[PDB]
């Protein structure tokens, strides 16, 4: 459910199709089965024990297509399973769970950016399209915090967004929340107790290393102290009350780069690097393989 975690896919020069686990209680890291398709800027999510790759796109040299597709991960047997695709392919994808139930969020097909949500019921096996965001949004960050789907930042498709928004699942509505001090395409976001972190991304000029947070109660955004590099398509997860970066783009090069925050004591720290330097991971936390 949670205690390895897991880095599927990524992209450098083309994309890869890797499923390393990392081990921060010895700092190993365990290559594990491929990916059945490459997939790049796809989620990852954990949902009962088992791990689930969500959309991306396989930017291949052979060409280039965007994912409908949500594949299934099992520590145990250690196989990736093609479940249920999604309605339309989502690249830059954005996924939570609530309830035990996969959102996903956005995503961009071809020159079409969706403003689209739809949630996996992994009991049925089915992808049921829900009401649709207000804004449509690529490269969008998706963080789950007290059974609420929030989107944010983002690409609509003319304009990079610093905006967010809150999906109330019972109402099946979609609202503004306040948005974020700065602009961020291709951010990083997760849920730490109480407060919703996006960090870095791309703010339409440069790659960004502010990280900020958003406090519900207080319904304020708040800078943080910064990541040590800049990242844009980067990796995020939060293991035992610490947010863990992974890899991305910082202007010049695909960072092999894994920095932990101690949101405690306000730092990020090295704590090791992927295999291989890559951007657009999916990043999920389950138990280990045996
Ligand atoms: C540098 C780069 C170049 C290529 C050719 C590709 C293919 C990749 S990628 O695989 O990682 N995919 C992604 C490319 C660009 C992204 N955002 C970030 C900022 C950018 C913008 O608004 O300018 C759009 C992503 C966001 C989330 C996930 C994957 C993203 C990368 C990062």
């Amino acid at each position: 459910v949670g205690r390895l975690i897991y880095t599927a896919g990524g992209y450098f020069r083309q994309s890869l199709s890797y499923l390393e686990a990392y081990n921060p209680s010895n700092g190993s890291w365990l290559r594990l089965a491929d990916l059945q398709v490459p997939r790049s800027g796809l989620a990852g999510c954990v949902v009962g024990g088992l791990l689930y790759a969500v959309g991306g796109r396989n930017n291949s040299p052979d060409g280039n297509t965007d994912s409908s597709a949500l594949d299934c991960y099992n520590p145990m047997t250690n196989q990736w399973s093609p479940c249920a695709s999604m309605s339309v392919p989502r690249n830059r994808i954005g996924v939570g769970v609530i309830d035990g139930h996969i959102y996903a969020v956005g995503g961009s097909h071809g020159c079409i950016h969706h403003s689209s949500v739809e949630r996996y019921e992994p009991e049925r096996d089915e992808w049921h399209l829900v009401a649709p965001m207000l804004t449509r949004r690529i490269g969008v960050g998706v963080a789950v915090l007290n059974r609420l789907l929030y989107a944010v930042g983002g690409f609509d498709g003319t304009n990079r967004l610093n905006s967010a928004e809150c999906y109330y699942p019972e109402r099946n509505e979609w609202r503004m929340i306040t948005p974020m001090n700065t602009i961020r395409s291709g951010a990083g976001v997760c849920v730490l107790h109480n407060c919703i972190y996006a960090a870095g991304g791309y703010d339409g000029q440069d790659q960004l290393n502010s990280v900020e947070r958003y406090d519900v109660e207080t319904e304020t955004w708040t800078f943080v102290a910064p990541m040590r590099h800049h990242r844009s398509a980067l990796g995020i997860t939060v293991h035992q009350g610490k947010i863990y970066v992974l890899g991305g783009y910082d202007g010049h090069t695909f960072l092999d780069s894994v920095e932990c925050y101690d949101p405690d004591s306000d730092t990020w720290s090295e704590v090791t690097r992927m295999t291989s330097g890559r951007s657009g991971v999916g990043v999920a936390v389950t138990m280990e393989p045996c």
